[PDB]
């Protein structure tokens, strides 16, 4: 499946659906996430609520609010164990398969570069694309990057994959 990259706000993100990475208690937090909710709205929040816990690795999904998308895919990374870039390949696979399921055809996540947290960032953004890759061409995958810095290198890194097809 192909992917743009690009600096911008993923709560601006026009499409199908956006991917947000969450603890398996589907419990929105600060940042990025907050951010989701602010602009999303309460709805989002109440309809995590209604599903209730799920497992690291897997995804949920939820209506999008005031965002400029349908849904909201939610794909546990952590929660019940601590993040770990095998948490991650599988919570994108879920949300990629929910993705499918719903037959969505523009979906984007998030490139939190510096604030990825616990694992080391370039890492996890090799294994989400990994993921991605594998995706149906039938989905356009925009990867959403809070700074051009870490968006350009992203940029760079498909041009040398695609140069090269590593
Ligand atoms: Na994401």
């Amino acid at each position: 499946a192909r992917i743009r990259a690009v600096q911008g706000d993923i709560t601006e993100f026009q499409g199908d659906a956006i991917v947000n990475a969450a603890n398996n208690y589907l419990k929105l937090g600060a940042g990025v996430a907050g951010a989701i909710l602010r602009k999303g709205g309460p709805s989002i929040q109440e309809e995590c609520d209604r599903i209730g816990k799920i497992r690291v690795g897997e995804a949920a999904v939820t209506g999008a609010g005031n965002l400029p998308v349908r849904y909201v895919i939610h794909a546990a990374v952590l929660g019940d164990e601590p993040a770990s870039l095998e948490t991650v390949r599988k919570a994108t696979k879920s949300a990629l398969e929910k993705a499918v399921e719903l037959g969505l055809k523009t979906v984007a996540f998030t490139a939190l570069g510096a604030w990825v947290g616990g694992l080391p960032a370039e890492a996890v953004l090799r294994v989400m694309d990994e993921e991605i890759k594998k995706a149906p061409d039938t989905l356009e995958v925009t990867g959403v990057h809070g700074t051009e810095k870490s968006a350009e290198a992203h940029r760079r890194a498909l041009l040398e994959h695609h140069h090269h097809h590593h």
